[PDB]
């Protein structure tokens, strides 16, 4: 278990290419980044279906159509090394990943977590 407060700040990385803007427009973390996805509502998404987001690798799709919904677990595991992940998980020796950051401190992989499920969660 993370903690909300330590995420929140850690989150800072992740803006450099997402966002979390609810579903009435407003932004609730974020400026204007499109490289990546909108994170709002990830808890529980299926891996490569928000509907916006034209730039997922097959990698990720693949990984999603193979029953992926991100959990805590996976989205530590993913975060750390994007395409090792998906690699493993699709069992897809050619599987790769777009995102190319990779966040070094495990402790901040939870942290963030506890941060989106506090603020990314559709009802
Ligand atoms: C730009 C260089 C990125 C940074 C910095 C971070 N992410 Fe990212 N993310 C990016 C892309 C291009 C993608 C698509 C990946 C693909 O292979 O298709 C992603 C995806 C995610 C996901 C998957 C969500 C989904 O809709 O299935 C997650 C959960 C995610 N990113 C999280 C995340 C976090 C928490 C970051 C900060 C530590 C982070 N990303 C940074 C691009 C980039």
């Amino acid at each position: 278990e993370g903690d909300p407060e330590a995420g929140a700040k850690a989150f800072n990385q992740c803006q450099t290419c997402h966002v979390i803007v609810d579903d009435s427009g407003t932004t609730i973390a974020g400026r204007n980044a499109k490289t990546g996805p909108n994170l709002y509502g990830v808890v529980g998404r299926t891996a490569g279906t928000q509907a916006d987001f034209k730039g997922y690798g097959e990698g990720m799709k693949e990984a999603g159509a193979k029953g992926l919904a991100w959990d805590e677990e996976h989205f530590v595991q993913y975060v750390q090394d994007p395409t090792k992940f998906l690699k493993e998980y699709t069992g897809d020796a050619k599987a790769k990943g777009k995102m190319t950051f990779k966040l070094k401190k495990e402790a901040d992989a939870h942290n963030i977590w506890a941060y989106l499920q506090q603020v990314a969660v559709r009802p």
